[PDB]
């Protein structure tokens, strides 16, 4: 239903907790192990993406990024956002590609992108929560006209 990988980095100990919360009231909960974590040991570098498959989706899920981090006191935070698609005609897949780095571009936005057989990859950094959220409902509303499969991961890394 839901991924979740999260990086650790501290030169001499590493970590990549990978998980699949179905519930998400899962999710809370190992979101808040990890905390009481780096309350503990305290961490140098982390980042964590959670997947996702809705605009609404993502919206929450950078929101309880956001809570996390700031709990954290992280503020040299670091945001990212990387849409999925995913259809068998290769020529809507592009329509889309085209019309999302557009608006990605829209803004200080900078993409890269990778099309690899009916799987394109576009991934988009250097903007405010409040881009990458308004950028989401685009992506979804591409994905509903050309009926093509979305997802959604949400990174945010942050070192301090």
């Amino acid at each position: 239903d839901i991924q979740v990988q999260v990086n650790i980095d501290d030169n001499g100990k590493n970590f990549d907790y990978t998980y699949t919360v179905t519930t998400e009231s899962e999710l809370q909960k190992v979101l808040n192990e990890l905390m009481d974590y780096i309350k503990k040991q305290g961490a140098k570098r982390v980042r964590i993406s959670i997947t996702a498959r809705s605009s609404k989706e993502a919206y929450k899920f950078l929101a309880i990024l956001a809570k996390v981090f700031a709990e954290l006191g992280y503020n040299d935070i670091n945001r990212k956002m990387t849409v999925r698609f995913r259809g068998d005609d290769l020529e809507a897949l592009e329509k889309a590609l085209k019309e999302m780095i557009r608006q990605a571009r829209k803004f200080a936005g900078t993409v890269t992108y990778t099309l690899d057989g009916n799987d394109l990859e576009i991934t988009i950094t250097g903007v405010p929560r409040q881009v990458l959220e308004e950028l989401a409902k685009e992506a979804e509303r591409l994905a509903k006209e050309f009926n093509i499969t979305i997802t959604i991961t949400v990174t945010v890394e942050g070192q301090l």
